[PDB]
């Protein structure tokens, strides 16, 4: 059920702006200081999913629970 | 319909050589030299995927040909 995201990874890169999701992740502690630079700072999107499909259910939540909040329309797009 | 390709578009890049599919890809007449050395003079894959999308159908169906000649495995997979 991480295939959700996967088949939506082209327009969400073209869409989303990471910046604002990162915080919250940084936050419930799916990401760390490291990585919310190494997105920023290294299409930094794709990067920011790559990570993300390393952590498992916890991440994809919590991802979800962001994309919901900034992104609401573009997550409806995603979960069915 | 881009789905099947690009619900496998974390496989795909992780295994594909875009210098493999390119000078076929050209030929084909679906990209041209400049698409190629942007690509190739650079998930550096990533890249093909992303401008074969801008060019729709024709590019979706002529990028199915190509893994049903060089990566006849990634093909399978790709239509099921």
């Amino acid at each position: 059920l991480w295939d959700n995201v996967e088949c939506n990874r082209h327009m969400l890169s073209r869409y989303i702006n990471p910046a604002k999701l990162t915080p919250y992740l940084r936050q419930c502690k799916v990401i760390d200081e490291q990585d919310e630079d190494e997105v920023l700072n290294a299409n930094r999107a794709g990067r920011l999913l790559d990570i993300l499909h390393t952590k498992g259910q916890r991440g994809y939540v919590v991802f979800l629970e962001s994309l919901e909040f900034y992104y609401p329309e573009l997550y409806k797009l995603v979960t069915g």
